[PDB]
DNA sequence: GGGTTTCCACTTATTCACCCTTTTAG
DNA sequence: CCTAAAAGGGTGAATAAGTGGAAACC
């Protein structure tokens, strides 16, 4: 651990890439036939393995461990380091469909508090609330508690809270790039920068008020095969220079998504220079578009 | 102790990120 | 003609969520 977060990054980083864990477990060994756990988890590559840590110093709770080969998990469910999520939570609250399950979370939090998970009363409750979270229950769970049990729950519709929740939230699911274009131009190879934020449809009223909020860009419908998500892209060079990278100057980025915002910014000064019609230019523009994103 | 909690290892599906070429605007 | 902007996508893997196993605690 070396530096702290800033709380709304935080937040905008947990809309992005945290989950809500409840294991209701078959255990032989618990007196109601079941043991659980609850708790919260972020699972990023290697790379990105320093926010990690700066969240666990920030919170100063979580366990840090591999997810397999190429990622690494910051995991809390010490029960009672939960009640840091939660203050956390309630001060700097999120406001994706991922509200749902941390109104969930809440939920179990409060039964395993007054230690009703421990008798068949709390276990069923957990139920209940696990059937509204993520994936929700499996065929053996669902077939092991009979009653009738509801999985739909309410729609989370929010707004951006600020800059630096957003700043968090594009550090997970932002991107920023440079497209070549092989045009008509004496050069052959337009400059193009882009930038573009993704997600699932469950969340297209936050994706399209990026537009008002922003005030640029527009939203593209993809879906690959029965996989819907939509796409935020703004490609208008003076949006870019004006609107978008001023935003990330004053709401800084975390991981290594921010070195690909500082290479980003080069690009840009190269075309607002218009450097990049030149063929010593558009060589700087291919060996900093080499060396960021993948290529780093 | 023995029932309970906490942790580490590891997997799985799809929502992401990040990429491309072609077409149209101005 | 010329450059910027948008359109129209392709797709692998970093995510989100998850289970198995057990040391260790209260
Ligand atoms: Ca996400
Ligand atoms: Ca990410």
């Amino acid at each position: 651990r070396r530096e702290s977060i800033n709380p709304w990054i935080l937040t905008g980083f947990a809309d992005a890439e945290g989950s809500f864990l409840l294991r209701i477990r078959n255990n032989n060994k618990s007196s109601v036939g079941y043991s659980t756990e609850l708790g919260f988890q972020i699972t990023l590559h290697n790379k990105d393995k320093s926010i990690l840590e700066n969240i666990q110093s920030t919170w100063k709770v979580g366990v840090i461990a591999n997810s397999g080969d190429n990622a690494v998990s910051l995991k809390v469910t010490r029960f009672e380091d939960l009640k840091v999520i939660i203050d956390h939570f309630e001060k700097y609250p999120l406001i994706t469909q991922k509200l749902g399950d941390y109104k969930l979370f809440k939920q179990a939090f409060s039964v395993m508090e007054n230690k009703e998970h421990l008798k068949e009363n709390g276990i069923k409750e957990l139920v209940r609330i696990k059937a509204k979270l993520n994936w929700g229950l499996t065929d053996e769970l669902k077939k092991a508690f009979p009653e009738n049990i509801s999985k739909e729950r309410s729609l989370i519709n929010k707004n951006i809270p600020n800059f630096k929740w957003l700043a968090g939230f594009t550090s997970g699911e932002g991107t920023f790039g440079v497209n070549l274009i092989k045009s008509k131009s004496k050069l052959g190879v337009q400059v193009q920068l882009r930038f573009s934020i993704t997600q699932h449809i469950k969340d297209k009223n936050l994706m399209n008020s990026l537009i008002t909020y922003l005030g640029c860009g527009y939203i593209k419908e993809r879906n690959k095969s029965e996989f819907s998500w939509l796409e935020f892209v703004v490609t208008k060079f003076s949006d870019i220079n004006d609107k978008i990278i001023p935003v990330f100057q004053e709401n800084t980025l975390i991981g290594v998504k921010l070195e690909d915002f500082e290479d980003w910014c080069k690009v840009a000064k190269l075309i607002e220079e218009k450097k990049h019609l030149t063929e010593s230019g558009l060589d700087e523009i291919k060996k900093i578009k080499l060396n960021m994103n993948k290529g780093r």
